């Protein structure tokens, strides 16, 4: 989850 969001941002 942490990276799914980080990349999206
Ligand atoms: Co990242």
């Amino acid at each position: 989850l942490a990276e799914a969001l980080h990349m999206a941002l």
